[PDB]
This record gives C-alpha cells, structure tokens and sequence, in this order.
C-alpha cells in the first residue's frame, strides 16, 4: 500500500535543528524562555521568516529583519539583549553544526532499494552567507539519494500552507495514503493527515524508524553494515583527452579539491572504482577514474609496445598536460599499481602522492631476464599463457559474461588458480559454463563490464603483459633511484598472485613508505572489501596527499 | 635555410639561472669564490652531479651528497660552512626564483609562428622535493609553448656530450646547419658550432635576441604585444555531462583551483572563451567552458520552453551535482551574462561569485510585458525578428560562413546594424555575400563556428529569445532580493546593444558590485579585447573568488 517516503531536512534528515539552536541560546545566554522563537515566528504568514521560506527575501536580507524583531520581542519582555549578542554569529554557527543524520539517510536509501519513491519536502531559504558552500555541500550530500528535493523557498509555498502538501503529492505521483512523511513539527504533519498521510511525529530517530519499520513492514533499524554509494555510469561526467594522433583516453571525473587519478588493473574499468569515487569525492577530492590505454572508451591500438609501461606513463603526463594539472595523486591497483611507482620514478614531479592496491614495488633484477624471472614462480604462470598474441584473446572473447563472472570473485569463491594455466591450456579449463554470481558483483555490474569489452576485446588489455624485456630495460634506468614522495602500499590478505610477502622488501626502495592491510581480501579490492579501502585511502590522502 | 631553433632552459627560457644562486650564495655569505660550484661540479662526468643530470639519482639523493662535496670543498681550502648552512634551503630558494624569461618565450612563439621547429633542451633532474610542484608548474607553462622538450635526466645524456646533440639533431629531423642553439654557458655551445649550428652565447636577452633577429631574419625585438594562448580545440579535455534525458552539456575543461564556469551568448560556443581559457588556468583556475543548450556538442531540444532561464537554471545547476562541485564562480557574456545573474538570484548557494560581460543586471518590470518593455528600445528591435520561429533561421543558416564574418566584427568594422531589422526584412539585407575577414578571427577560426553551427543550427539558440513572457513571470518572483554574493559587471564602451549605460543602476540590486570597463570594445568582448579582458577577470577573480 505504501509506495512513497517524504523526510523533511532540519530535525529529521539532519541534526541538531536549528530551530534547536535559538532554544539552547536562550538557555547559553539566559534570556527569556521562547524569546528567540518569538523573534524568529513574528509576523506568523506575514512575518520576515516566512518571506524568508517563500524565496522572496534571501538569508542576508533577512539577518537584520530578525535582529529588528529580538529587539522589539526584548523590549517588550523588558529585558536587555547581550553586549555583541548576533544573529548572523548564531545562525553561522547552527548551520555548521547540523550533520547528516546517518541512520535516517541510511533508513531512506533502504526504502528507496525496496523500490519507494522517496522526497526531501523542507522549508528552507535562499543562502547567501559568506559561509553558504556548507549548506551546499551539505545539500549536495543529501539530494543524490533521493528522487525529489522540494525546497519552500523555490517553490514559494510553505509548510503547514496545505497547497505544498497538494504539490507533493503531485511531484509524488501518489494518492495520500500511499504515502508516509515524517516530521519533527507536530503542526506541519497535520495537513498530511488531513490528506489521509501516514505520519510520523520524530523525535528520537530510533522510535520515528520503529514506526517506519512496523508502517512500512521493512527493515530498518539493526539492519547489517550497507555498501557505500556506487556509480550509475551514465550520471557521471565523461572526460576525454586526446594524449597523441590515435589515442585518446576517457576518464570519469567526480568531485573538487587535489586530484586524485584512479587507474584499474586487468581486465578491469574506471568502473572498478565505483565504491572508491562517490566516497573520496566527499572527502574533499577531484577523482579522475580512468580508462587505461586498452579498455572501455579509451583507444586500444593493436601494436604491443603502445602498451610499454615507458609510453603508457608518457601518456598519463601529457593526460595531466592537456588537463592543466601540475599534479595529481596516483592511486593504483594491479597493473594500474605497477603503472603508479613508474610514474612516482620516472615523473616524481608530477606525483603529489602514490598509492599502489595489492602490487608492490619491485626492482627490476637486473642480472635476470624477466622471463626467467617469471618461471621461477609458479603463480606467475598464467603471464606465460598471455604472451602469444591471439591464444589468450579467443579464450577471453569468447564468452564475456561468463569471463569476468568467472575473474570476478571473492576469496572463499574461487573457480580458477592461476596454477599451471599454460599445462591445462587455459584460464577456464576447469571452470563452469555458467558461474554463479559473486557476491561481490550484481548481474547489472557484470554486463556493464562485458559491455565495455565488447568494444575492443582484450588484445590492448593483454598486450599490458607483453612488454616484460621493454619493461625490464626501461625499469633498469631506474636503479638508483629511491621513492622519496609520499607513498601508501595496501596489501590483501588472499590475494594469492600478489600475495602481501611480496611487498616486504618495499621499505628498501621507499624508506618512509606507509602501509595498510585487509584481512579477507581477495584479488579484486576494491568491490571485495570496498568499505575498508575508502576508509584506507581517505586517512592517507587527508594526512599525506592534502 | 635555418628551420629550428633550441633553447635551454636555466638562464635562457628562466631567469635567473640556478648556478647563479651557487654564485650569490658564496658572496651573500662571504664563502671563498667559487667554493659552491666546485662543490656543484665535483668529480665532472662521474660526479654526484651529472648523476642527478642523468636520471640515475633523484634530486633529493643529491642533495646529502652536495653537502658532503661542500664540506669537502671547504675542508681543503681551509674554510668553515656558517652554522646553518643548508643546501635544501638554497636549491628551494633558487628554484622558485626562477621565472619565465618573458621575451625570450615571446620570441620562440614568434619564430613557431613563422614555422620553426621549436624545441627546450635542457640539463635538469628528476625533482622529488617536497616542494616540487613549483617546477612542474614551470614546465608545465613552457612545455606547451614547443615542438619538444628534451631533458637531460629523461634521455640519460647532457649537455655537453655529443651524443645529445645528435638525439637533439634527429629528433629535429632537421640537419646541424638548419639549426639555431641558444644557451648561457659556453662549453655547451661548442658541440653544436663543432656540427655547424648557428649558436648564441645567451648573456643578457636583448642582446641574444638581436643576434637571433639577425641571423634568422626574423623580427623578435620590440615586435607589437602578442594576443593571449589561444585553445586548440583537439588539445583539450572535452566533458560531457547528462543532466536529464534528452540533455547532456558538453564543456572544454583546463586547470586546477575553484571552479570557473564560463557561459557563453548568443550565437557563440565554448571556444568563444579560447583566449581566457589558458589565461585563468594559468591563473590558478578550474576553467569549465560550456556549450551552452542549443550549441556545439551539447543537446538542442527543439521545443521553446526547453530554452526559459528556469529549465536553463535549474540544468545548471543539476550539471554541478553531477560533477560533485558544491559550487562554481559563474562568468556570462551576453545571454550566458542573463543566465549567471539569475543563477545568483535563485542559487546563491551554488555561485562563489558571478561576473557578466556586457549584460547588465536588470529586474523585471511587474507593471509592463516585456514585448512593450522590447518595443521601447529601437535597438532591441532585432529581437522582435527572433520571435517567429523559422524566419531567422532560414536566414542565419542559409550560409554560415557569412552569417558569422558579419556577426564577428569588431566596432571600427561592422556590417550590420541592430536597427530596423524587422523592417528591413533581416540581419543581413545590407551585407555582403563575402564579408570581409574581422581582425579578430582568422579564417580558420570561423570555420570552426560554421562547423559547430552544422550539428543543430539555430533552432536551440534562438530559442533562448523566445521566452520573453516566461523568464519575465520566473524574474518577477525575485524582485525582493538582492546580490550579495560577490559581483562584477564588466562594460563594453562600444557595445551599441548592450551599452554601458543600461548597467547604471546596477548598485541598486548589487549594492557591493564592483566594475571594469574596456574602451573601445564592441559586442564580442572576449576576441576583441583579449588582453583586458583576461586582467580584469583574474585581478577580480583572485580578490573576490579566492
Ligand atoms: N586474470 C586474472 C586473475 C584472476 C584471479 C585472480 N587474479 C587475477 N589476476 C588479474 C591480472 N593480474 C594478476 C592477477
Ligand atoms: N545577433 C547579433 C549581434 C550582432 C552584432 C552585435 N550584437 C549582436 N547581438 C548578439 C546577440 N545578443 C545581443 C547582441
Ligand atoms: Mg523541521
Ligand atoms: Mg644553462
């Protein structure tokens, strides 16, 4: 019956409210019990606040409106206001303090995920503060997870007026009773049940979400850890940058602050950055989520050496160069990690910071060939599989979905070993027809990936494995040379090619190299364990990289 | 015959040159002459030096064994290092010193201008110090500026090995005699004179450059002031961004900083921007360059009312969530100049700060129709033609060429009047078929505009023209505010449409607005005073966006 969930702002989706802030200040500076509110309400439909919630007058005009009437409400209550005693000071002040009110956001995503439409309906104001970008960015936070955000002072009606109830349910596409509004404001409910609405009167929120709960019969309250925010593909902003005449690389952007370049391991995508980008561009930073040469909607020529490491990390800085970026931070996981400690040797200019995801940095030997190198670890025999242009591509083209349905899976699921793959004659050998879903990946996700790969298949992805000497000689320039620029090696406990033993040495290169861990963490980090990465990454860049 | 030109970096394209703070150094702290760069060049060609000028080392691994040759140098000739004595201080010092030498950059501009190869060839290091960015800036503003940039520490030679020369000679593709070299230091010199180079001893710059104006036959001296950067529109990183279903905006983005959102008029494109583009990158800024709805790469919707202030508004604003900015300093010209006043009016929020080029701020009347508020100004005349749809359509489209060599004029060349229009039948009843070329636009660049213009024409662009009654009813909603968010209006002396004189009494609805003006400016304010331009958005954006 309930199809549809209506949250204001102040006092229900963020906390404390401000009408919150004129009742402590009364009791902080022991004026007249009310004598705020009184100030703040004069006039009632006529009066400052209400032109205010209307849109016709912005937060700065009114400022003085309200001091005019706490004169007038102390005058006549023949007490005396506070030496210095501001209104701009207070309201400055609430405003920063009221947060998102994390279990009523998470209480709304969960209905929203059960397929209800879901709506902000707030008086609020037009703000014009030197200080407003808080109220923005608070907004901003807000409004993505929710299908509507009614503001008063845009639509000029107000709460309790009944006629923004009538275009609610309109903007809803709802009767009244298929709809449940919550509020902290007893009189602003009542027009709702008029109407025949569900209300509920909040405030403590664990009691409005026991009446959300039972109302709507879904879970809400105690419910397990969610994921964080992912991306719709076709929400973000699509960047793209031609880097010389035949490619051109795209990339994902999201967020404003130092920049920070996303770059995916094989066979993978920006997309693969999914959990990491809404996370880290709400902690303060320009997220640039690549395409690397080779995938999705960045170019794949055919030749082998386009793929050296040399000329791919060539190409991310003349990527910076197009883009006017000085800088970025380099974040990398699996091949994408490998790429990152070159551009921290080759370009540490151009770093602001790395960060490497499950791949050490390992000197090239310099006395062994690469190949041999290679054979001497068994694990690594799935690269020998990889060298012969054409045999890796037929077995990864030929069926995409069941390719990463099969790469794609969490540490206790595994259907492949990268074990002896030459001797068996392939990477799928031994494995279904028609995996089972990882719990890491939704079917939706999975098609997405194959949609990508139907595009230019997997020649440029392979390639990646094909310069090993090119590499090795490139790399050997680089001997003397230690890491010196702020540095994040994140290993994971089940990864079982890069295993965590293997970065041990990595001190040696990067003396003053900080570290992180995931226990229970396979190959693909960042969807496995994506709550632990976004709380990794974010700690270092706040400390290292800002 | 001469078809290159090389020039090095330290003491030729930058000043002043870093040996010269060894120099400085050693007088400022009365050290035995010389005594720094012995210590800079101990032990010559297998020296802790050019290690660091080969890319074996990193800066920061130099500079402990600096210290140690200094030390060394010091101990024999029987001096003392004062307490404190710091290589670190000196080399960061000395390294943000260095400026671009402005006319040595100016000439080698020239002189690609006439069609040489251009080309830095430079001994440096790979620069990891905490403070590094201020280097890769440099670099970043000069690299742009040349066919190559050959450094030493990338190549794994120096100067002056001849083996360097030859990589210079052959990634020329030129032979010795057709190229001019110019350095400060005369070992360096003699390996390309021993080739045949033309070479110059570069001491001060004036006299370089006459010896450089002779020898090429080319003037670099005393030439007039140059325009700004221009953008080539396939160097930069093109942004698209789906605001609602049939809508996605394209934008041209450069730089890192706030975000500057540029809007452009009518019937213009990003690249109307070209010359500020570069400049408030350069400036420290995120520069976005819309195409507008209705132009370029962005979606046209045919339908009138997908062209009202409030949809444009509203998408605006949608087109920052989407790329996660809280906020964007928003600069408009003409109609983009409409559109950013009202984005202060209805989201103050969401402006940092708003500026117009040549559209003043004025509110709606209540008490008149905007079509008799029209008819009252014989030079908005033009926009009664707009009206009907089809009529200026068929005109403008008939051949765009024409249409934007007779809209493109600066004010001592125009074509056509914006009076009498209606009457007259048209915008170009009275111009030629073939106008002239303005001196502000090449050819080149008017085929670019034809070639946007072909994607949609100018159904989407006048549509903007044809919301009169709408935008009026949504502006009449605003008339109890004011801008209080920071505010300039910069006027064109020479705009006969947009004249000054409409945006006097701006003050009273922008109390703290602050002005610039640009004599002899017509209509299309950014080609044609470029220069002005670009100052008075950066001096204003640095002290109120920042
Ligand atoms: N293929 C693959 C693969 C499959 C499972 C685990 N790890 C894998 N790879 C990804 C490529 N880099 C090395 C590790
Ligand atoms: N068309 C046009 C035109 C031509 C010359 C000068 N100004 C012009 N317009 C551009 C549109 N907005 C108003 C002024
Ligand atoms: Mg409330
Ligand atoms: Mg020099």
């Amino acid at each position: 019956t309930l199809r549809a969930a209506v949250f204001d702002l102040d006092g229900v989706l963020a906390l404390p409210a401000v009408f919150g802030v004129l009742g402590r200040t009364e009791e902080a500076l022991a004026l007249p019990r009310g004598l705020l509110n009184d100030a703040f309400q004069k006039g009632g439909p006529e009066g400052a606040t209400t032109r205010l919630m209307k849109g016709e007058i912005t937060l700065s005009q009114w400022i003085p409106l309200m001091e005019e009437n706490c004169r007038k409400c102390s005058e006549t209550a023949k007490v005396c206001l506070p030496k210095n005693f501001s209104i701009k000071e207070i309201f400055d002040k609430a405003i920063s303090a009221r947060k998102i009110n994390r279990p009523m956001l998470q209480a709304a995503l969960m209905l929203r995920k059960k397929g209800f439409t879901t709506a902000i309906l707030t008086n609020t104001w037009l703000d014009d503060r030197a200080e407003r970008d808080g109220l923005a960015q608070l907004m901003c936070e807000l409004k993505m997870h929710f299908d509507f955000l009614i503001e008063s002072c845009q639509v000029g009606m107000v709460k309790p007026e009944p006629q923004i109830y009538k275009f609610l349910l309109d903007t809803l596409k709802a009767s009244p009773s298929e709809v449940v509004f919550l509020d902290d404001i007893g009189a602003n409910l009542k027009p709702a049940r008029d109407l025949g609405m569900v209300t509920i009167l909040v405030q403590d929120t664990d009691t409005a979400l026991k009446e959300l709960e039972k109302v709507t019969g879904i879970q809400l309250l105690n419910t397990p850890a969610p994921l964080p925010t992912s991306c719709n593909p076709s929400d973000m902003s699509h960047g793209y940058v031609t880097v010389k005449p035949r490619v051109r690389l795209h990339f994902v952007e999201l967020g404003s602050g130092p920049a920070v370049c996303l770059c995916h391991g094989f066979p993978e995508s920006w997309y693969s950055w999914r959990y990491q980008i809404p996370a880290l561009a709400q902690a303060g930073y320009r997220v640039l989520a690549m395409d690397m040469k080779g995938y999705g909607e960045s170019s794949a020529p055919p030749e082998i050496e386009e793929y050296c490491m040399e000329v791919l990390c060539k190409e991310m800085v003349t990527f910076l160069d197009k883009l006017g970026l000085s800088q970025a931070v380099f974040i990398g996981h699996d091949w994408g990690g490998m790429l990152v400690w070159y551009m921290a040797l080759f370009y540490p200019e151009r770093v602001r910071a790395v960060a490497s995801l499950n791949t050490p940095f390992i000197p090239a030997n310099p006395n062994m060939s690469p190949l041999e190198s290679i054979k001497a670890n068994p694990v690594f025999d799935y690269q020998l599989y990889f060298q012969e242009p054409g045999v890796a591509e037929a077995e990864l083209e030929q069926n995409l979905s069941r390719t990463f349905k099969s790469l794609f899976r969490a540490s206790d699921e595994s259907v492949l070993s990268m074990h002896k793959v030459c001797e068996a004659g392939g990477l799928f050998v031994n494995s279904p027809e028609e995996p089972s879903l990882s719990r890491m990946v939704t079917e939706e996700e999975i098609q997405f990936y194959v949609q990508q790969f139907k595009k230019s298949g997997f020649r440029g992805p392979l390639n990646w494995y094909r310069n090993m000497e090119r590499n090795w000689k490139w790399a050997c320039k680089s001997l003397g040379r230690k890491i010196l620029i702020p540095a994040l090696m994140v290993t994971a406990e089940k990864d079982f090619v890069l295993v965590p033993q293997m970065s041990q040495h990595m001190e040696d290169w990067i003396p003053h190299l900080k570290r992180g861990h995931i226990e229970d963490c396979g190959h693909w980090t960042q969807m496995d364990k994506p709550t632990e990465v976004n709380q990794i990454l974010i700690k270092w860049l706040d400390s290292d990289a800002r």
